[PDB]
């Protein structure tokens, strides 16, 4: 049974505390494993260092602690190889990729090898925003909207004590248009919101938040969304030219894309999803009574979104 | 076994560097390069392969290869390798482009995930390309731009003649990387051999090559900044060994590269070191001698706690 893995991301915030402080110390059912940059842990129980020297530390509510180096891999495959022997139990790997990390790369090194694409299975990408400092943050660090852009669901805490923070809203919303947005006005962030997002499985229902007319300020951030919307079925050989074209001139600067397609001939909807370089695409439930359209949401920096209306728009018949 | 260089070439993309990659796909020069880019620069394909991962190999009239990458660039690498053994392919340089959005960071550790891709290749340099009419605005608006200058072991800076007095954006590239030299490319085309042979990623006596100045005002510009750190005096080798690493996993998402000469309290000897992100190492070098001893290091990362790093380089003393 593939093991479920979480990223968790964001900004430095005092609420990212809390919530490892809660995984690690208290007993809240989950057999968790995490790798994090700090030290919450206040009950280690045992400890072990694998073959590639990663430092493997068993807690008291069974839940599992683990350090990174570099390079990812290692601790993915230490934490396979005492699993494998006994040494330790988990069912969800949780890992921090908060401040300044990318969250590209790691996503990346759970497909990089077969092993890794059989023994983990992606969650999603969950991103803690903190609503006092979220704007101030973005304006500054490309890294934080981009963050935002890999989210399959976004945690939107201390609104209570931002004021009206609508405008916060529609910017969440400009940059990923995939990943809802969860406001915690009152209370904490509940663990289980981590969890079953199914953010990197085939969608049909792409688009969450639907885009409005905005012109002056729709243009502000570095990273956007792009909406594309097709009511004309498309030629399966010519689409597929399209966005190879696309998805190489737009490499560095695409995060994560994803589409339902109608396609010319086809009784079924062609779903896709994509990370950066990495798409992939497959067949899905039949149109049937169901009006048949296309609906794409591409996230990144600087795309070109001209570009990529007009080629869509040339495989009209 | 001669280790294959591999070049990686950042910056913002623009006009010197679609020239510069199609002079090497095209003219001849006489090397034998292997080139990873995202366009379609060569023109002549002499003939066409596919690797056992998929890898897109083409070999050119001038004898350099085209290559392409997929997400995982551990495959690429593997596949050049296999049409090498089997004398499918011959080159001694791979140079990559990681140029616009592209973060030299996981391109850098590509080259020490695996022990094949480290005996097999070896990392020469990061060469930043920088265009010294748009740099300021380039920077100021992406902080992905002053960290292909922070991961450079050099700098080569274009259109300084329609720029003209680009004086002041000496300094800011300087205070964003105070290790790598800048080289101030004449009008035209940027010469080939300012690509290679810059011996960035072995242990280095010398790590600081521009020494910094006074500049107080200026010199809170930008958010990716060097932190050079002078020391007159001996530590002892397991009072810095817990300093660094305590720096080093509180910084961890910030630091980009880092180097350093230390004189270690007792050793006759340099103890060298260099690291980029998580990734360090450190080993022992040339005895001191004649020499006066003394410690030169220099932290390349975004919003470093310079207060405290040097506070706690400060507590090592008696
Ligand atoms: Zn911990
Ligand atoms: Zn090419
Ligand atoms: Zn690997
Ligand atoms: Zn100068
Ligand atoms: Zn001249």
């Amino acid at each position: 049974n593939p093991i479920a893995v979480t990223l968790l991301t964001g900004f430095l915030g005092a609420g990212k505390t809390t919530l490892l402080r809660h995984i690690l110390n208290e007993q809240h059912g989950y057999k968790i494993a995490v790798i994090e940059n700090e030290f919450g842990e206040v009950s280690v129980d045992d400890q072990l260092i694998g073959d590639r020297a990663t430092q493997i530390k068993t807690l008291t509510n069974g839940c599992i602690c683990c350090s990174r180096s570099n390079e990812l891999e290692d601790a993915l495959l230490d934490l396979l190889d005492n699993l494998d022997k006994g040494n330790i139990q988990f069912d969800r790997l949780v890992i921090e990729c908060t401040g300044m990390a990318d969250p590209g790369p790691i996503i990346q090194t759970f497909f990089s090898h077969e092993v890794l694409c059989q023994r983990y299975l992606l969650d999603g990408v969950i991103a803690l925003v903190d609503a006092v400092h979220a704007d101030e943050q973005m304006n500054q660090f490309t890294i934080a909207q981009s963050q935002v852009g890999y989210a399959d669901r976004i945690l939107l805490t201390k609104t209570d004590v931002a004021g009206e923070a609508e405008k916060l809203h529609e910017r969440l919303a400009r940059i990923n248009a995939r990943a809802p947005v969860y406001t915690v006005t009152h209370g904490d962030i509940d663990l289980g919101l981590l969890f079953n997002t199914n953010g990197f499985m085939l969608e049909e229902n792409v688009v969450s938040t639907k885009p409005r007319f905005h012109f002056i300020a729709d243009k502000q951030n570095d990273i956007s969304s792009i909406v594309v919307e097709l009511d004309y079925p498309v030629d399966i050989s010519e689409v597929s030219r399209v966005m190879e074209n696309l998805l190489l001139e737009s490499a560095d600067k695409l995060l994560r894309y994803k589409g339902m397609l109608w396609i010319d001939g086809e009784p079924n909807r062609l779903l896709f999803q994509g990370v950066q370089r990495l798409y992939s695409a497959d067949w899905d439930r039949p149109w049937g009574d169901e009006k048949p359209h296309s609906t794409m949401v591409f996230i990144g920096i600087q795309l070109p979104e001209e570009e990529i209306r007009a080629a869509f728009a040339g495989l009209r018949k």
